[PDB]
């Protein structure tokens, strides 16, 4: 299809299907004043509106008064829609401004240190996040462009990340994508057609103690480097001991096919499938929607290249938490590096063409 | 999702629909035994034959020795060929090596300063390119990387650069795609069906004086980064006059339609459109084929922004040199700024399955 709805009781993005491209933004406040915050989500809604069933913002792109700047940037004129998603989440440190301090949810937990973190401060944090996903990149560049220019004067662009998936018009839809590392990556997740498992494990529930939260989610983003040309040269046998699972076909080890259930002990103790395992977490289960991205190659050579990875959660604390701390011991970590890190609270749906977003926080 | 053919009298990736990724990487020779570098070149040709067939390279992805690494990293399996081609150049700087001083043709210039000039020497430069132009970047990053590993202890990646989205066209019956300024650029080009045109601005011949370059082209790069923050202020009527054309349409001041042709006199004598036109610069045509690159943030709060501008000529002297040159006092200079830039020698096509990347001149 060609485009995905924007209002709803959840936003979409999260539990919608996933598209082929990632422009993930985070942003810092700088203005005190509350008023004029909430002036600026109700002006983000609306050209969150008319971004995600490809119209221009505002007054348009062209054809508007000569001696005026014009309020859409124009690079998206003659693109389709794309199914452009854009999701927005609130990160611990906007609850210092604005009187927020005791709003602040308990699951919204500061992550500790784990073992063998390199973080970029620079490329960690931020006070917002928007998540803008499509099958086009213009189309998602181009809605974090002119958010960015709506916003000028009370936030700034912190940090910025493409990434990329499938791409949908050559590779069919049921087919697992193969991360950089060579393997499928995605058999074993919740699916956006699990209704109760969505319930169970993603949505932030009344009764959990925030009632602004109610229908939103608690989303990680971990910007995880991996050493490419050391991957490169292990033997095959050492990938595939790695993950517990076969390269070729994905298949648990002893088994015959990429969606058999597998067999732990089977698993060498450190592979990364059986310490990630729910039934090794506590029955720990998480919504998996990451990105991978390459930037460029570094100054020795070597290819910055990488999982951009994104978790969706009910709970920090019992979801991303306990399962990365299981990863303590992982035969991955050899090859990979977290470089960068945020959390963000991501509130519930845009109900209807009067609501926007933040509404049940900011009243 | 189909494969375009690898052989010809040319390299394919220049006349070649333009694609919607790009990954480009220039590389530095670390070798000096000439033999050594004949045997990369004939492996990375039987590599290529490979990629751009959508097959892995050498004895496959999995399913060897348990104990041997993979001759293929993996990450391309199952997918399309996805239009992907793959496009070998040589840098000036190759030629001080392997006896090849005498072989440089007169055709691959060095480039003069130009006023503005803000260039990273260590984006810029390079013994040798390729360019790898695919509609998925996950294909052209797998023919990148594999290149790099066959190449491992006889050439190492100098710089390397992404492209998202493509700002070219040499398919005029298709839609012209929009740079991150918000026009279309590609309207006047030269299309891979103008064969004429093709051979008086593109291809060398034989009569040019580089025999070994018969059938081959010269490239220019240029890293430009965009002002975007002070256009994005800019009014409806300054952006347009920039240019020359309008903004929705693309037409020419003054016309209905964007493949109308323009009326030079009507537009600002400073205009973008104006200066770089042919018929400004004693008829120098060129084939532009860049891309769109976002490397992150400017870190003073702003997204980055830019423009991969690659062009292709039968002769650099009568191609980009005096079009840049005529864009000394271009009203777009206000609003980019060069911050890299190299030349290379594309050589001839592979012929046949024989055939190798460089022969004619090895
Ligand atoms: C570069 C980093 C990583 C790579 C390359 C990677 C790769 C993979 C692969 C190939 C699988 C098996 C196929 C599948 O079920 O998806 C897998 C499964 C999984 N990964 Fe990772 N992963 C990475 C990081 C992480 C992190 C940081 C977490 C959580 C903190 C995580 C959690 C999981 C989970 C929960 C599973 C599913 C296990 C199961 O229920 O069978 N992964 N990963
Ligand atoms: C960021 C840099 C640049 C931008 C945004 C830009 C934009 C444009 C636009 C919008 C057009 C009109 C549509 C078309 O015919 O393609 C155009 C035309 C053209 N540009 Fe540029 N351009 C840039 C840099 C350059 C450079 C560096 C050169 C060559 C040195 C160049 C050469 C041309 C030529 C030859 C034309 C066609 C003129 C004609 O025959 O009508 N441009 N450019």
């Amino acid at each position: 299809g060609s485009a995905v709805p924007f209002h709803g009781a959840h936003q979409a993005g999260i539990a919608t299907p996933v598209q082929d491209r990632l422009h993930f933004a985070a942003f810092d406040v700088t203005t005190e004043d509350r008023a004029a915050f909430v002036a600026l989500l109700k002006e983000w809604t609306a050209a969150a509106r008319r971004l995600t069933a490809g119209h221009a913002v505002g007054e348009g792109a062209y054809g508007g008064l000569p001696e005026a700047p014009p309020d859409d940037t124009g690079e998206a004129l003659g693109l389709k829609p794309s199914r452009l998603t854009l999701t927005i989440g609130f990160g611990p440190s906007l609850f210092t401004r604005f009187g927020l301090a005791d709003l602040r949810p308990e699951a919204l937990a500061d992550l500790p240190k784990f073992p063998g973190d390199n973080l970029d401060r620079a490329r960690s944090g931020g006070d917002l996040c928007v998540q803008a996903c499509a099958d086009d990149p213009q189309v998602a560049v181009h809605a974090i462009r002119n958010l960015a220019r709506i916003g000028f004067g009370k936030v700034v662009v912190r940090w910025s990340q493409l990434g990329f998936g499938k791409t949908s018009s050559t590779t069919p839809d049921k087919q697992t994508p193969r991360n950089l590392l060579g393997f499928k990556d995605g058999t074993r997740n919740i699916a956006g057609t699990e209704k109760d498992r969505l319930d169970r494990f993603v949505w932030a529930a009344e009764k959990d103690g925030t009632p602004w939260m109610t229908g939103g989610s608690y989303l990680v983003a971990r910007r995880i480097r991996m050493h490419i040309e050391t991957w490169d040269r292990a033997s095959l046998q050492e990938q595939e001991d790695v993950f517990g699972r076969d390269k070729g076909e994905g298949a648990p080890v002893g088994k015959a096919k990429e969606r058999d259930e597998p067999f732990l002990k089977a698993m060498k103790p450190d592979a990364h499938v059986r310490l990630a395992h729910p039934d090794s977490n506590g029955g720990a289960t998480l919504l998996r929607r990451g990105y991978s991205f390459t930037d460029g190659t570094d100054g020795l050579g070597r290819l910055d290249a990488g999982l951009f990875f994104l978790a969706y959660q009910r709970d920090i604390r019992t979801g991303f938490v306990p399962v990365q701390r299981n990863l303590a011991t992982d035969a991955l970590n050899e090859y990979i590096q977290h470089v960068g890190s945020a959390v963000f609270a991501v509130p519930p749906g845009v109900r209807d063409a009067d609501d926007w977003w933040g509404s049940t926080l900011f009243g």
